[PDB]
This record gives C-alpha cells, structure tokens and sequence, in this order.
RNA sequence: AAGGAGGUUCAUUAAUGUGACACGGCCCAUCGGUUGCAGGUCUGCACC
C-alpha cells in the first residue's frame, strides 16, 4: 500500500485514503433535503432533532446528511448537534473582537451587556473557538496566541 | 395467727426418617432530562 502511495496512485489527506479524483462532492439524495433546508437554515439555524422534526426525516439520517453539509462548509456545529450558518460565525468573532481592546480580559458579563446574545450561546461559541484555536482558556481568561481576531492597530 | 404439713389423686409398651442446598446484605447516588434562568463552573429555582 505504501508503494502505491509513493507512486502517487492514491493521494490521501487526514489519514483517509481516497482516490485523487474524489472531491467529496456528494449525491442529489442529500441536496434534495438541502434545498428546503436552505431558507430554513438561513433566517435562523436550529438543532438536529428539531430539523428532523421540521422536514419529516429520520434523526440519524438528518444528522449525518447535515454533517456532510458541514464537511462541505455550509454549516458549522459550535457544539455537538448544534449547527449554524457562516455569517453568524464571523459575527461571533465581531463580539469577541471588542474584549481584548475594551476589557483586556474575557468574561461572561458582556454577553448581556453588548449585543444580547445568551450565556449558553456565548460559552458554546467559546468552546468552538477554543478547539479551533481562535481563543484558548487558562484560569480566568482566554489567550490569543494564533488567531486573526487582532486588528491592525 | 384462717390457718399447719401430711396424705387421697396423675402416666403397659410406642423403633426409624438416604445425600447436598436456600432465605439476602451491603451508604443512603439522598429519581431523572441532548429542556429553561443565572452567574466563569456549583448546582439553586422552573419545567416536567
């Protein structure tokens, strides 16, 4: 198998060995749900079990098809079973943006005193960004070793 | 001194039960839940 890898007959990424031709594109069978799922997802994203209830599709089927949708880059789970759009992820970064500059610490209080975004939401946002590397957590505060949150000045 | 310790009434014969084994004793987390409302992380009040 290694011999073929080195020849270049099989190109693999993240330890998954797929033919170089594969694009992880998907099938229509998924898209047909994703069309009705699109406006829904847009105006406010919601949880898996609720999604399945809204489109009359099996919970496990629905979660897996949306995980593939998320592999495509359409929706992001901030926490397991909770999926959002992209345009609100960048907005989550807009609210984290004012913390290092206005406070110099990261705390919960500003969830209610800045936009109105709930504590549960903000904390799951933070753990999503901690796994990503946008922020890191140590004792009382979050560090910024590797992100683009930083403005030029 | 309702008294005081004597006697009359109570026992023919009647052996044996193959092997192993139960009952079950310990903290008492003092229901849970991909649910709400708060706080930088413990649970307190609603839901149920």
């Amino acid at each position: 198998i290694e011999k073929m890898r080195e020849s270049g007959d099989i190109h693999s990424h993240h330890g998954w060995l797929h033919l170089p031709d594969h694009k992880a594109g998907f099938s229509e069978e998924q898209q047909a749900i994703w069309q009705k799922a699109e406006p829904l997802f847009g105006d406010e994203p919601w949880w898996v079990r609720d999604l399945a209830k809204e489109t009359g599709t099996d919970e496990q089927a629905m979660r897996l098809t949306l995980r593939q949708a998320a592999q495509q880059g359409i929706i992001t789970a901030i926490v397991k079973d909770r999926y959002y759009r992209n345009d609100r992820i960048v907005e989550f970064a807009n609210m984290i943006r004012d913390l290092d500059q206005e406070c110099g610490s990261t705390c919960a209080a500003d969830f209610r005193d800045r936009l109105g975004v709930g504590r549960k939401l903000a904390i799951q946002i933070l753990e999503y960004f901690d796994r990503i590397g946008f922020t890191r957590r140590r004792g009382n505060d979050h560090l910024l070793r590797d992100a683009l949150l930083f403005p030029e000045k």
